[PDB]
């Protein structure tokens, strides 16, 4: 599974590869360590949310464990139809959901236009396209608290509202029937759509993952009772993990640089916004002066170019050769290239193994991995659109997971931020 | 200043008495530490404040340096008539104040009676007592953060909503053309109202301190600019001071049956709501098995008898026996009256010097105290309503302040939570 | 097992009591918290010991966990004589032990006197009286870091030369040729005591537990290698566990008077030198005014006498409320004895219930319990002449190990620093 | 007194290096914030030492405020011969200083050569080089803890034995009639060496400062009654400062290849060990491919030659160019010396700025400064054999301290480790 060299390589050239390949390597014994910090960061943080459910202390536990209000989780036997709303950055989109009773969904379209008074029209838009004149989810990935399912607060980027009811009057001030019953988060949408569309003969699913331009996970909490928990499903704030990271240089360099700054130190070495940069520096060390002029700007490499890199298998690699011109306008050679293949196998492979362990202590933390069995819906940008990835991150949690791992089941789940926040304004009205 | 035994005392409770008052007794050489501590943690705080002005996180410094978002302090020569909304616990006032040109204030009623929709009622009910057919100001005396002056969030105790406009809404369904525009603190409106009704002959008012049922304090911070402050006022959260405090053994037993417990610990060795539990167990300790029975209830002594024990000069003390027997049904002797009015002298003393040098603390973070002079407006249950207390806190405040005691000048501002908020919503708007 | 009423009991005191057990109960739920929470610091300090093996810091580790240097463990079959110096406060004793080749130890003489200039002659004074004219153990309890098992340094009560060869040069001075060669702690002695005296058909012991006057803790760490540790056995120092520890108010007042105050607050809630305050101050707050003039004296009651208060099984309590008179100068009735008895029970409970957890957990991070069979040697001056508290202790333990209590065994170990420290110094010499 | 660029750089080079001189920049807003925390460190170092003087805490002070037991410091009246032993890494020396009664003193040799046995004859073959057949110091900046002014524990590098008595038996064992009465640390020896050379009519020296390939201070604290300090004299571990400073990225690559990790953190970025490899790094970073192959070396860069470069006045920089070739074997350009003048000259003032910012914190923990004139012996490789580092110094000290620079005087002492070790065995024998 290792990348192997036949061409000569160079004596300086492979030292320096060596000396910086095992500032990256991840050896069995500190996983463990890992995995019980993980474990021991997850129980701390459900007492200290027991003695104050309110506000979040730092010091006292890395996850700032929030909770979806739900009631209860779907099964795939409802019916309907539902619209949803998703709200990032510069342009996003909405969504429309048709849902029979077997375990299927059907959507329509995702239209991206470059506010509170536009989104009503907008919706109305993609309404009168299908002119079959109730509830609409919201995702609104943004700084908020939600003391409850319906309302939420703004704190950051009129800049302070409720964010819930603002967007309700666009619906009175406009004809459209239509009221906000939900605000989810990007995990546990992912968690309800994998549950929807399981099917009927597979384990019920516990954990929600989302690896991609940032990282999350939300999971069931059997003892959600014994706290002050009002849903059944918690929202883990995984990026914020940062008890003992192996951290190299590179990544104390590359956290300097953040606007987040001493913030979110295990997103910033998983996720995918951020592998570019680290294989870019590296090959700047590994590289020093053969180094062209353009590998030392900032956005020169992102992971979609790690992506390409990896999963290549030409007799020459004339694709892989071919993302560095366009990218560094330079002419690699063969040294170069090996170096650069083996520098994105070191990244990415620590990525996947670092991200392995991390659904290894929600399901140990879980005490049914002994026994029972269940299923976790991984999505996000790093799974699909990336083949190299998937059988690693599975082959690292068949290794974690000893004698357990057929016990627990991994299934692809799409879409979370779409499907989910209908399902999920489905479920909460239907049944309501 | 101190109290003198001339009755023979027994060798044992005197013996007690010695051991107990040594553990109350606040040196000249320990106050310093607690004036260097104190600025220290102003400071930090500021700084903190600068690097994220939204999240409050503890361990970066005990005081959240709140912002009131005001823009200008009045001078005493406005004009019109304002009304004010106070809401505590059960039962609170409403209240309407008259200004003039030239620094002075008319009131007319403070109504109590035993839930939004009331609210406006009962502004008509007092508007029309008075029948002169704008703007209210409102206190809100409960856990709230204000991103801005107009608007605050609840989050404790629809309990969640914007407690503003939820005001504001009352008077739209109602007739009543009056709208809220401030939510001020019950410290930055005992600053405003001290600084109207001073005179044109008075140096200005830099600090508001609070000490009564709760002790706070608002200043003003020259170098609000450097920071990402709005409001030149600035509300320090002083109660919470827990750097080191001279805690003795009564303290930490006291604070374990708190319902609020490891917060807050400067506000329960000196407010005016934790004096009477703190004597009651000193007495309880100094006088073993000759205790009554009813002294070792809970709400046996509130502080409102300590003030009546400590201004007393009959030449036997019928008073301060008089109110031993209506609260421990009990005839105390000689030597037990000596050992109650050493303990309350001891406890009302240690309060008075640590609310002394926290003032130190705060003329000292204005570097103004070595050349100019400045004025302090002092108010709250302990100030008035006990003659001891005064002129025992300013005999601390002139031997902390060694060469500088002149600078500094003491005038007791009245009504805060009244003539303040009233003040603050004429200022914003006269001044709009 | 539980103390049962028929006395008709008045209706405060039963609520005083009722409001006071409620203080110190122990559920089965708290107890896993506990255990999770000891075996993390174990691990944490393991960690931190490998990172710095020289100095000990606080805030990564409540465990100091210390090193005895020894090589292996004995099996019972050496043989010979040697002698061992024991060393407290004012007045300690010197052994003689002889060794024969079948697991026996047979002992001479402790005899005790009120300067290392003495303790030369003492052991020829001793010697004489055998005058069979090599090696002495010793264990020196004080404030000591031992770089190695031949020396350790003083630096705390020449005050700060070698403690090590200070007593060896008295050897030279005089005829006597005894030469020191270990410095071992209470609870390895104890260790090596119960491997030796075992047999040959019983599990291998792998931890060593003194519950006294003090309690503490060594144990057989099998991972001892990967870390930098050079003997198989390490010492934990138990008493200093703060973690997150079910502290009652007479906990928080009875550490102020301490004079080691901040530290040690494990030790504190278990150990014998403890327990008899403990109940003084629950008695005084449970009889109010009833409480004699006695009660209200520090050292008026010692765990020897809870001792006799707990194994109690009189018609009428004569014995029960003997040791009252004695102790407290009254003449206790029947609910008074009840409320002592009922009060002692918990305390001692209490003490039982932690220690038995702490014992789950060190038998928790050595991973054997699953399959295998092991032993633990228990000794000390509460689990000797006491018998209520070994059937509780070893009830506990079976409920903590809930399928796995079968596997660990409890072999009441005798005389841990004396025995010990011959055993060691007949180890560390003869298989030399 | 800033670089003046007049050649035509490049607009890419230029952009580079104001992007990374930003990145060194001191303003005097910072080094009040800096002045704040030293002195507080310094006060809480105090109490923390009051509170346990044996153990030192982290997290309680970064300061392991040590303490030298002297007695008085010296006047220059004394008189006699006496000698000195140095014994730092690899080869170092011995002295022989003789004292008249004026404030002068005469030395003789500094033998180097490359073990405790070896020392004494080293000590008899300089003494019969001068055949006129007491008392010797020792300096020893090895790992120690001093409980007497006598004798020191050796705890790092027999390897802890007693550092000092291992030194006396070695003049027994020999004929040498001399022994050790003295350990003093390089700090405490510059200030005594300082003191006796400084004349009549010069205030009193109280502090004394340490900047070379490491940085030091001692200080003399007047309220060293009220602690338990038994020396007039207290030695700062100064370079272990870390509550907040200024680091740049290179800081933060720099101190992860230290083998001193998170250890003396403040000592990086002022010693004279370790500005040279700042400056190489930054070179690397603004020449990014134009860099020669051997600017990504280790030591390729030492301070030596960045005091060459500083110190450079021909009209073309023909000996800051050849210091260029030699070290990187590279022909500079005029762009390319310009940048490396132009970063030279930021490390260093950084450097001079920030160990100016600590004189003051040390100069306003004595509040002497108000009134009085006192003077301060700095000694080292950085402040001598430099020119362009001395007044620039004595420029950001006449800037901190704005109306009292004319109170304090610098007076430049040589030879700590040598004469001032002497002196004080001088010192604390003759006034024995």
């Amino acid at each position: 599974d290792t990348i192997k060299c036949d061409i000569p390589i160079n004596e300086e050239l492979q030292a320096r590869i060596n000396k910086h390949v095992n500032q990256l390597r991840i050896t069995y014994s500190t996983l463990e360590e890992f995995v019980d910090n993980f474990v021991y960061e997850l129980k701390k943080g459900l007492e200290a949310h027991r003695r104050h459910p309110n506000l979040w202390i730092p010091h006292e536990c890395s996850f700032k464990m929030l909770d979806s209000c739900i009631a209860d989780i779907p099964t795939g036997q409802e019916k309907g139809t539902y619209y949803a709303i998703d709200f990032g950055g510069t342009n996003f989109r909405a969504v429309r959901a048709s849902l029979d009773g077997n375990g299927k969904i059907k959507r329509d379209q995702e239209t991206y236009s470059l506010l509170f008074d536009h989104f009503a029209e907008r919706i109305k838009y993609i309404m009168g396209e299908f002119k079959d004149l109730k509830n609409v989810g919201f995702t609104f990935s943004f700084p908020c608290t939600s003391p409850s399912i319906n309302c939420s607060i703004l704190i950051d980027w009129v800049e302070g509202r409720d964010v819930c009811k603002l967007m309700n009057d666009a619906f009175v001030r406009s004809e459209v029937p239509a009221k906000v019953c939900c605000v989810v988060n990007d995990a546990v949408g992912t968690l309800m759509s994998c549950a929807y569309q399981k099917g009927k003969t597979t384990p019920p699913c516990y954990i929600g993952i989302i690896l991609g331009t940032g990282s999350n996970g939300c999971y069931y909490e059997p003892e959600w009772k014994k706290y002050k928990y009002s849903g059944k499903i918690i929202n883990i704030e995984l990026g914020n993990f940062d008890k003992d990271l192996p951290l190299s240089p590179i990544d104390l360099v590359m956290d300097w640089h953040s606007a987040n700054r001493s913030r979110q130190l295990f997103e910033k070495m998983i996720s995918g916004a951020y592998l570019g940069e680290i294989v870019r520096r590296f090959m700047v060390n590994v590289l020093q002066s053969a180094s062209s002029e353009k590998m030392w700007k900032s956005d020169s490499f992102n992971s979609e170019l790690g992506s390409v890199v990896l999963n290549d298998t030409s007799p020459n690699f004339e694709e892989s050769r071919k993302v560095a011109k366009d990218a560094w306008d330079m002419d690699f050679t063969d040294e170069q290239i090996y170096a650069l293949r083996k520098i994105c196998e070191s990244v990415y492979n620590r990525s996947a193994a670092l991200a392995a362990a991390a659904i290894a202590a929600i399901a140990k933390r879980i005490k049914i991995i002994e026994h029972s069995k269940f299923s976790c819906g991984v999505d996000g940008s790093l799974f699909v659109k990336n083949a190299w990835y998937c059988k690693r991150l599975q082959e690292h949690l068949k290794v974690i997971l000893a004698d357990k791992a057929e016990n627990l089941i991994i299934i692809p789940a799409d879409d979370g931020s779409g499907k989910g926040a209908a399902i999920t304004a489905a479920v909460v009205s239907q049944s309501s």
